[PDB]
């Protein structure tokens, strides 16, 4: 509709964690939220 990457970020914001860890986990994982989520709960 308007936002693109924000949808992914917010998708990770749900769980509630650092911002730097989210965005970085998004780009590095090749715009993948699932993979990011896997490492999002893995702390590091």
């Amino acid at each position: 509709a308007l936002e693109n990457v924000d949808a992914k970020i917010a998708k990770l914001m749900g769980e509630g964690y650092a911002f730097e860890e989210v965005k970085r986990a998004l780009e590095i994982a090749q715009n993948n939220v699932e993979v990011a989520r896997s490492i999002l709960r893995e702390f590091a």
